[PDB]
């Protein structure tokens, strides 16, 4: 089992019930929270910079989430910091981003070095979220490049946290089928 | 661990299915006689159920998932993928229907509900909205995927050459052992 | 340890000091340069047609790589043919294309049947380089499909070498770990 790898002597900090299946690939520097899921084939890479995920966020299969290390070409470097009760959809591309609470990653969208998203956004599947972006709170956005095309109604704001909710109870069902180990 | 029982519901494969040892098939999911599954392919059937046809070929590094029944999706969204049927690397399929004789284009996206008739041809790089129904004899390209043209009949032809070259293919990768 | 596959009778071939992740899989008809790497989850498949690196190239987690089989459809086919110093970016997907020396290809871009993309071009994240497009020396593209925006920066110019060599240090930061084995 090689799922969950020491870099350098960092090893990857695991809250409460985390799942990590057998297949995906984290490294170093990463701290998920309690509740989080990590799916099929996905690489969380915590080489170059940190990574911070919080409680009962999925990284859903095929997804990459990584970093840019500091140089002068990138002063300072971007770390990758998301919140809680994030879902981030199938085949994502997170890189060196800020992802507040309760967000939708639609499958197959890709946030980039420096972009912001803030609580309660949806970022529709196949977005692509430019270099230092921001997100407003509470707003759907679509596209490439993303656009914000309508706030978010009430059974999407509860949708956050009903459907992280969902994906905590489905990786309970694969975490007593041993699939992480 | 390529082929994974869940919930005591193991994968159905036909005969001369090929699964790479590098792909993911989890629990409620049917494969037909010469189907190929690829490297790092995703195929999860847990909470909804996939079908898959004959013939059909689920390239590299795709992820095929359904939509669990709520409330917010009564009924939720199983996956039914027809007969030669050529799923490109990378594609993305959740909740779909996609009839036979079908190219589905590299790194492209069908979403929940969307159905595909037969003799459609996706390109590569497009999304089909959900539930938008894609005309059988046309090609589909964009995002989002729109009617550009009639498939020609060389490409009709290839639906059914493409998918018997990938069923030739997944018998020399079988001889190599990579399902076991 | 399956990550380097032998394919009838065809082994791959390696450079020196070439990091190949356990989790990736490389098949067939594939040659790497010196100081090449290729990380998690990637693939790499030279079943019906050859691939060919060269060195100090990086193919990022999640890409694949893929040709084309010579028919009626495609006389002779499209092999994949790729320079020295090229950065693939994560998630990439290229098929049967040429890509020369010192070029990067954003993440979640694709090259397809036939593209050349010359010496020291940018192709942007998430760009699609239509088959037989050809991409011009100094440039950067970007798009779907993909289109000349600007010549490269200076700065830019000397990225494709800092950032190469960058990866070729990262490399044997992971070698180090034993992540190829």
């Amino acid at each position: 089992l090689t799922s969950v790898r020491t870099y350098q002597g960092i090893s990857p900090k695991l809250g409460e019930r985390v799942f990590v299946d057998r297949s995906s690939v984290i490294i170093g520097d990463v701290e998920l929270g309690d509740d989080c899921s990590v799916w099929p084939l996905a690489v969380i890479r915590g080489d170059m910079h940190h990574i911070r995920i919080g409680a009962r966020t999925s990284v859903q299969d095929g997804s990459v989430l990584h970093i840019t290390h500091a140089s002068d070409y990138n002063p300072g470097g971007y770390p990758l910091i998301i919140g809680d009760d994030v879902t981030i959809g199938h085949q994502a591309m997170l890189h060196g981003c800020t992802i507040g609470n309760r967000v939708l990653i639609g499958m197959k969208s890709m946030i980039m070095d420096g972009a912001i998203v803030e609580d309660e956004v949806i970022v529709a599947a196949g977005a692509t979220v430019s270099p230092g972006k921001v997100l407003e709170s509470g707003f759907v956005y679509m596209g490439t490049p993303a656009k914000k095309v309508r706030p978010i109604t009430e059974k999407e704001r509860s949708f956050f946290t009903y459907g992280a909710g969902n994906y905590v109870r489905l990786k309970d069902k694969h975490l007593a089928e041993g699939y992480d180990r």
